[PDB]
């Protein structure tokens, strides 16, 4: 029922020629106004897909390349993986807990979610790198998913759950950063997630690189703060199936955790979960946030 | 001639008739009288489409772009294995040697040093893999192996590669072999990463590969109670190096930043953009002494 | 000339019988009202002695006990070294430093002169360590003398040198911490003396567990602060002169320093001085502020 | 009888006549048929008086009365060295071994160390003393040594020390000869300083001797990378434990704060009031296993 009717999809002209471009947003609303995505996180990805391929084609416009569409399922996943989250820390009654879905570090580095007094600790870190002969460099990116645990930074709002996706709720999930921005003690953090389509070499090492990044820094502050009890574990989400080879690969050790005797070995990447069904992603949150 | 060559094969997976380049048969083929010289990029161009006339003439499929990208690395690494035997010759490094490393499944790193430093690290692998939750030392070769150590030069590595010869290619690729359980661990002196571009997959396998190799390094430094051994890990590329990558590759070595006392250090010392067989020299040149 | 005059011993009574104090300062004026000690430093505390010892013969009192006398020489001693970095700052224009004498920790814990940042470091590591089933405790004490290089604490009057022994300029150099009460950085102490009347086993001893317990604390500070450019060293003076077989004791490597690698191997104790005449604390003094 | 007594000497030093007194044969004098019981500091008068008797009899000077507080802590240390050697037998503790060390001067703590570790120690050692101002690593030996390594027990030291004779003594005295060059590092359990009184000097040693010892075996921890490797460190005292010298004694180990990672700990880790000879046996009990 009417499609041509659709706003999945918009003409925009440039440099006077016409182009298409989708409306990732709108084709949630569109296809959930009455409910949340549920069961096959590949299959809810397809009919999305498909739904706006329907569009196009109803509407005789040029068709979006691989690339646009390839682009747009991430969109997607990413508004699916943070309305499941929000809803998770509801129906499993974490009234401390904030589970947030992070951008990518250029549009909103996660650091900046650290009080002043850690952030102070980190820049001076990073000057006391940068002045040497030879430059050092302290570079950070951002998981795609954060594990906070701070009774003060919760909001009644967070409370109330979301049974259908509106440009309102979708907003608040993918801005809930912006909420905490400067309030969070760092011993807050209880994890970080990276989220990948698959294991492929390079989306693997991508994951023990970043798990050894962000463990490191954080160690890096129990020595300053001195204390020894702090615990930040980072995890691993594939959309794929995990093989026994990749997981025995994710069992490398943090390169900071072995010059030390002192320090518990521990690997880069704490586990490694596969994402099939939204139920996969309580799942994992429920071993990330305890038992 | 070019339906002759062995460059190219075609075998029967299961199924269909794959093709298969055969990037040595290429190089001997190419270079019977000498060995590469000039612009690195010509040479590999130059090999890259003698395997594409020659597969033309076979009148077969035509290899993928990401198989040639991947031939085009072992050109790469192979030259770059040639020049630095040669320059080891020219130079008159007597005591050094400069290994090209095959990949983690056909030789483990580990696998070069004696038995004194051989048990400290499985000690340190056993340790590890016994706790509630596995934890694994796993290690990857720098494609490049520089190692000073008087006791292991060989007459015969002071004979230059004057030819490419499947011959000449095995003891380059082989060299290895010779050094397996014989290196005092402070023997190491650098390695290196050689990638046909920093295209971010490669730019991150410098990097985790330096910070896996330096740390290893740094756990030794503290079995054996010896501040002053040093450890360099470097990274190159066939392209220029952008001001953008150069600054992604200051990143610090992790293991760096949790002790006070620590020297503040890259994973990856320094970028070198191999552009001619002469900047191989170059490099070579500042990697073991500048 | 007037002795059953002096006041260098007072009477006084306690539960209805007299006793006899004597009374350093009052000597050490009596004795300098036109110059201040110099040449040798056992000279002039026995000189003081005989001088006491004379007044309480032409006043017919009862004699102090060879304690009474043995402490009295500590206080002499203790002023000594005082007036005598006071008066080497000034002649050696040094601007920018304090050298000043400490008290015993019970009377001024010399950590007190740290600012509010970093005591609160040291307190939260204290609460740290004492939060065990077993208690473990952080005991430090206070050297005898401090060398500080902070501009900011030099007052105009630190500028006037001492030419005479008066109640007024004697106080002001024995209370000489109280000015800098709270307002010292951490990095600003370059060193801490610990003075000896000799190197009898038990005095080396509790020079090698000062410069530990000294040393140490401030290695934890240079982690909390991540500075590894911050230094502080520890020494001791005898007044007696110094055996080889001291002299090699004295040599026993800082503990805290023996565990890692990375850490520059160092000494309990940077250095021993032998003190006899009053120039041997200004050649001390030169040695441990630089060159 | 006292005129021929043999626990005191008249010796001619240079010029004047100086006595000295001779604990052992104090002990083998008053203990012929029965080692000391009940409680030490009886034996101890006893053992005292019975020289000051000795010495008024012979018509010699009366030694010191620090001549006496060291004399009593040989004593004290001698006979905490025999209720353990019987100790081990009647608990039946085959692998443990609780042997009494020499002073420094007679025998470095070192040297009971097997070969690895001691060249592991001559390491650190070396590499201290070769500075532009030299670092020496000095060592102490605790009073009381205990080390769990089965092949190090003799069948005969599983036989008890019924009499004090110049024999029982010297096979006590003279353990730690058996086991020279002969302790694997992890061996060592715990050590023991015994003091007679925690007279502030006698209390310093304890607190430093812990943190000479513990570094130590912290630093081997790292050498040999082996985390659950543990040494304690106590003292004992002849005379009861005041609230304060307690509370001084809990100072941290120095080479404990440092790094957020290594668990806090105390220079020593307890402090005994031994009143009677079953009160050694307590504090054995609980450094054993509590
Ligand atoms: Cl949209
Ligand atoms: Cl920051
Ligand atoms: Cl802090
Ligand atoms: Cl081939
Ligand atoms: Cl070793
Ligand atoms: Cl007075
Ligand atoms: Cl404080
Ligand atoms: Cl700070
Ligand atoms: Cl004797
Ligand atoms: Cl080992």
């Amino acid at each position: 029922t009417n499609l041509t009717n659709s706003n999945c999809v918009e003409e925009y002209k440039e440099n006077g020629k016409t182009k298409i471009r989708i409306k990732p947003f709108n084709a949630l609303i569109e296809l959930y106004h009455h409910q949340t995505p549920t069961g096959s996180i590949k299959e809810n990805l397809d009919k999305l897909e498909n739904y706006v391929k329907d569009v196009v084609k109803a509407k005789g416009l040029a068709i979006p390349t691989s690339g646009a569409f390839s682009n747009t399922r991430g969109t997607w996943f990413e508004v699916m993986i943070a309305i499941q989250s929000w809803n998770y820390r509801v129906k499993r009654e974490l009234n401390d807990y904030l589970i947030i879905k992070m951008p990518n570090v250029k549009t909103f580095d996660f650091r900046k979610i650290f009080d002043n007094e850690t952030r102070e600790k980190l820049h001076q870190l990073e000057k006391s790198l940068l002045t040497h002969k030879q430059q050092v460099r302290l570079i950070t990116s951002n998981p795609d998913l954060l594990i906070i645990r701070q009774k003060d930074l919760i909001k009644s709002e967070y409370n109330l759950p979301i049974n259908k996706l509106t440009h309102e709720n979708i907003d608040v999930a993918l801005t809930l950063f912006k909420d905490i921005e400067g309030k969070c003690k760092w011993d807050s953090l209880v994890a970080g997630v990276g989220l990948k389509t698959s294991l492929r070499p390079d989306r693997r090492l991508q994951l023990v690189h970043e798990g050894n990044i962000l463990k490191s820094l954080f160690a890096h502050l129990k020595m300053r703060y001195w204390n020894p009890k702090a615990e930040f574990k980072y995890y691993g989400a594939s959309s794929e199936p995990v093989s026994k080879a990749d997981d025995d690969a994710l069992q490398t050790a943090a390169t900071h955790t072995i010059v030390n005797v002192n320090s518990t070995p521990e690997r880069a990447v704490d586990d490694i979960f596969s994402l099939t069904s939204f139920e996969d992603i309580d799942k994992m949150l429920d071993q990330i946030i305890k038992k």
